[PDB]
């Protein structure tokens, strides 16, 4: 084993940290989580995710996690309605295609992961401010606790990562749209309307270059999310004051049915933030001091319109565990390099198409 006197820090236990340090712990190598929230049990917003076949799953399955996934997973049919609250199509679950892409909540996987290591892999309440080569270590500053060091520090701290520089200097840029997100509780008391038309399923609505999605449960929460092309004006509607939010929206969706309305009435707090990508346009740097390297949305963040996002991350989780796995290479820096260079063509892959999904689907005539 290339790391067999070493250690390795993954900073982030997201899905794709975490995932990264089950593959390298069942190999016997000695990793930690650094992990910026406060505790496990801290809430994740956000959707579901879904891990699909031949990318997700596979690194669920190289886990022995994959059945703890189907388990706590739950798949669903798709509904496509018009503003009018018309169904213009609905797609629902067939037996044999049940375990394609089953919604699992965020908080459930992290379970599922955090329950798969050993006890203390991860350290809470470490958030990463800092990073700094040494003679044959990375020292590693985390805001008012202990310093640590590592030999090999990998980077799984999310799209908005601000330690990449010994990676690469290209930066996070935004790509023209902008979402707006909220979870609504008791939905069946709270927008019964909107929920009655989910029937269940998730569901997609497309009018005038306004896109809403809905999964109406994730674990009992309604879950939506309004997309639009970012107004020139912006920024100037403030998301911690829900009536400027409100108001906003009311305008932009002045058209649809009631329904909809009800929905946007009843939420109590919305995240808004700017789709952004980090593009994956030159080469990182060849010469670096130490190894480092960068898997997940630290490595290529993209607009998740085409469901492109944790699956790309797992699969980097997957090539580089099985790359530091072995004495396969002559060197830890080696290994990261193969890894980088499979990386970039289907990540690559990835952001043509959801860029491409995303130019395509805020056409002014865009039809589901
Ligand atoms: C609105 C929206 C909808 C989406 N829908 C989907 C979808 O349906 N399907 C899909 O596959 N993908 C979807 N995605 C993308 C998906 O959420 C990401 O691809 C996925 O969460 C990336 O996983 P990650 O582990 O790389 O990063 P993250 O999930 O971002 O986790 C990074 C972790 O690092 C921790 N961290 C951050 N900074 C520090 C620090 N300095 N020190 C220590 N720890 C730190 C954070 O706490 C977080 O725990 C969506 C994204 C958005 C924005
Ligand atoms: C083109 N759109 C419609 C699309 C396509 C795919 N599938 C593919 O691209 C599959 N690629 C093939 C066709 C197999 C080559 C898609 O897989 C998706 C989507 C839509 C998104 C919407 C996402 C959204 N984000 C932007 C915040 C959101 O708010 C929700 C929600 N439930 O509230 C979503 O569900 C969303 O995250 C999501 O998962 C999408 C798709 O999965």
């Amino acid at each position: 084993n290339l790391l067999s006197d070493k250690n390795v820090a993954i900073i982030g236990g997201g899905p794709v940290g975490l995932t990264m340090a089950k593959l390298l712990q069942q190999n016997g190598i000695d990793v930690s989580v650094y992990e910026r929230d406060n505790d496990r049990e801290a809430r994740i917003f956000g959707g579901t995710l879904d891990l699909h076949k031949g990318s997700g799953q596979e690194a669920m399955k190289k886990a022995g996690l994959l059945q703890t996934y189907y388990d706590l997973a739950l798949p669903m049919g798709v509904n496509i309605a018009d503003e009018k609250g018309n169904i213009l199509s609905t797609k629902n679950v067939k037996p044999e295609n049940r375990f394609d892409n089953p919604e699992i909540n965020r908080n459930d996987l992290r379970a599922i992961l955090l329950n798969s290591l050993e006890n203390d892999t991860v350290i809470w309440d470490r958030k990463l401010v800092m990073l700094e080569p040494g003679k044959k270590k990375w020292t590693l500053t985390f805001e008012n606790k202990p310093s640590e060091t590592a030999d090999l520090v990998i980077l799984a701290n999310g799209g908005m990562s601000k330690v990449r520089k010994f990676v690469t200097d290209t930066e996070v840029e935004e790509t023209g749209t902008f979402n707006i997100q909220a979870d609504i509780h008791q939905p069946e008391i709270n927008c019964p309307g909107f929920f009655q038309l989910c029937n269940g399923n998730r569901l997609m609505a497309s009018h005038q270059g306004n896109l809403l999605f809905a999964n109406p449960n994730n674990n009992g929460a309604l879950h939506f999310g309004i997309s639009f092309k970012t107004p020139d004006e912006w920024t100037q509607v403030d998301f911690q004051n829900r009536n400027s939010v409100v108001d906003f929206l009311l305008k932009e969706f002045s058209d649809w049915d009631k329904r909809y309305k009800e929905l946007i009435h009843t939420t109590l707090s919305f995240v808004g933030l700017a789709t952004r990508i980090f593009p994956l346009e030159k080469p990182w740097k060849s010469k670096r001091p130490l190894p480092i390297t960068m898997i997940g949305d630290a490595a290529h963040l993209m607009p998740p319109f085409a469901g492109q996002g944790v699956n790309s991350g797992l699969v980097d989780a997957l090539i580089l565990s099985d790359n530091l796995a072995d004495g396969k290479f002559n060197s830890i820096e080696e290994a990261v390099k193969n890894y980088e260079q499979q990386m970039f063509i289907y990540g690559k892959e990835a952001q043509e198409e959801s860029t491409q999904n995303e130019i395509e689907m805020f056409k002014p005539d865009f039809t589901f």
